[PDB]
């Protein structure tokens, strides 16, 4: 009756966490990892993920680990047609296409899939929504960092040449004190962010690199970027860490009196954050089956008490 | 298009809110006022409340707002029959029950009614459900504040001698800090927020007065108080406002890894955001009505789309 029997496909940063921190849920089981390596550092159980198909019956939900910038787009669809799906993916202004292909897929198979979850997409995403809905007239801003964003760390991974790479977003802190007074308006967060990339690579390597790096859709395009080839010593020594967080602020007037929305994250590590939304979203998108729904959804579209442990009752006489 | 048709009944500070914040709604005609007093002062129609039947048909949600003391318990089940309803209802251990009360009427009807909307109860409720559901192990605490307390406003008006008074409920700057750490687990509630009075009296009494404050029990003993007294010209200029909000705090550990999540609200106004959000929830009802629910719901039970007035396509293009 009880217990929803989980995978993740893809063991990297994100994977790991969500392997962690499954122990802390009291109702998933882990069957196992599917990855495209042989030998993982793990005691869970590893399948090639060109074996999903043989687990299609043992597996409530996968949960997608692999890259945004290149896996998720060509592999994703082909996991929505085994399992229920949660995915964190990022790219933006992909989206709506990806929330497309994979509701094509999910509702051919009878599943569900909750697409780019997490904390942006994802949480930042939801309160966006609300503030903005509740206050007709408003300005809203959303700042990140200062921090280490793993969806442009692994685009600049993808790199040929880059041998290890890593990337931090640097908030305008002016511009954050200007949005806390509603004085930032039609600025921007390609306007408010400055991007500096840490990579290793080969000298002879740079130029072609760095060219690539500051000409990449949507992860670096239109932004300032700051790109640094540093020695592989200062690097798996300074750079190991992986923090971030941000501020969705959100201002409205009702008729000369201000309302102030402010979302604050402050995480000490960016992959458990992002594996404890996604592990949350993968509850509500099973919970979304077993009622006779099927295809793709976004966050905007489960209702908040699908994603807790405990049942509605409990909620509504403790947290309403 | 259609635009939704609403009515407000009772004529208090909330329904002066939510009458000129509709002004500003895209879809929604406010077609009467339905009270008790025969004369208001207001342009818009008014109606006896007895005479809800008579305008069923005119109207599609009907916001409430009389008081949460006794006349939602007992007038709320009633106006359920006639249409849709969205009330901000805070008396948060009688919740289940107002729900339960309210789901029989609205079912029985076919109508949808949304309970406890607001922002303690609503857009809090929300926050805390959220982080909650997100950080399997996790620290939680709501502080209210600053903002004007009518509980111990009214015990200090009671005191002799006292003309005019207001009380502030600030939460302490030392709490909120140690919560964002995760070093409040310890703290009571007279350590959490601060008491802040301002009084209009006789010089030849303020001795007196000041001792009445900080010795009333269940009030003031116990936490930090400061009374200020102050010129009566101040206090009509500076402390006749409704200024409210609060800090929703909420950690967790990942191993080793703290997480912090902060929701903050600061309102010039509370019953003008109170209104708003209200408004955005009643046109939620209506948009659940057209898909074919019926019964009563809290803030925890509809998905975020669905209190905008944009599309779901133009939100998941440009806010996710
Ligand atoms: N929406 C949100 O708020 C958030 C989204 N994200 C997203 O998370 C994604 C994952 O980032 P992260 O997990 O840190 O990235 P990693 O590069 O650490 O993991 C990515 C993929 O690379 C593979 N791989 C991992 N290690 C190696 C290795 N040592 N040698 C060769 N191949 C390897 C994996 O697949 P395999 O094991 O199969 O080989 C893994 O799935 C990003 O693309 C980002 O978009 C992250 C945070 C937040
Ligand atoms: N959930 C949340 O975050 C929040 C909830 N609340 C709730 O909303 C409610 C707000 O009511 P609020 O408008 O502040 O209170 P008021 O006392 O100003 O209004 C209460 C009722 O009294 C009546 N009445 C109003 N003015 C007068 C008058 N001058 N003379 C005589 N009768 C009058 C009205 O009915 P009629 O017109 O029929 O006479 C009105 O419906 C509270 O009860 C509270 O529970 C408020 C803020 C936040
Ligand atoms: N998508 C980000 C999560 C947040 C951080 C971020 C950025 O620094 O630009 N954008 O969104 C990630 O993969 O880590």
């Amino acid at each position: 009756m009880t217990n929803i029997r989980v995978a993740i496909v893809g063991y990297g940063n994100l994977g790991r966490s969500v392997e962690k921190l499954i122990a802390k849920q009291p109702d998933m089981d882990l069957v196992g990892i599917f990855s495209r390596r042989a030998t993982l550092d793990t005691k869970t159980p590893v399948f090639d993920v060109a074996d999903v198909d043989k687990h299609a019956d043992d597996v409530d939900v996968l949960f997608l680990c692999m890259g945004s910038a290149t896996d998720i787009p060509e592999q994703a669809p082909k996991f929505a047609q085994f399992a229920c799906t949660v995915d964190t993916y990022d790219n933006h202004r992909d989206i709506p296409r990806h929330r497309q292909v994979m509701n094509e897929a999910a509702t051919a198979a009878g599943n569900v899939a909750l697409v780019s979850t997490g904390w942006d997409p994802g949480m930042f995403s939801i309160n966006r929504v609300y503030a903005a809905a509740v206050l007709a007239e408003h300005q809203q801003h959303t700042f990140w960092g200062p921090g280490l964003s793993q969806g442009h760390s692994d685009a600049l991974r993808r790199i040929p040449g880059v041998q290890k790479a890593v990337q931090y977003t640097l908030p305008s802190e002016d511009a954050l004190e200007k949005a806390r007074r509603g004085e930032a308006g039609d600025l921007t967060g390609k306007q408010t962010h400055k991007r500096q990339c840490f990579v290793v690579a080969d000298a002879a390597d740079h130029e072609r690199i760095e060219n690539d790096i500051r000409t990449m859709p949507d992860y670096f395009v239109g932004y300032e970027v700051e790109v640094n080839f540093i020695d592989e010593a200062t690097f798996d020594s300074e750079h190991t860490g992986m923090p971030h967080g941000g501020h969705v602020i959100t201002t409205g007037d009702t008729g000369g009196f201000n309302h102030t929305v402010e979302y604050i994250l402050k995480l000490d590590r960016n992959p458990d954050f992002t594996a404890s939304s996604q592990i949350a979203f993968g509850r509500a998108a099973h919970r979304m089956k077993q009622q006779g729904q099927s295809g793709a959804f976004t966050v905007l579209e489960v209702a908040p008490y699908l994603l807790s442990p405990e049942n509605l009752d409990d909620l509504i006489a403790r947290d309403v």
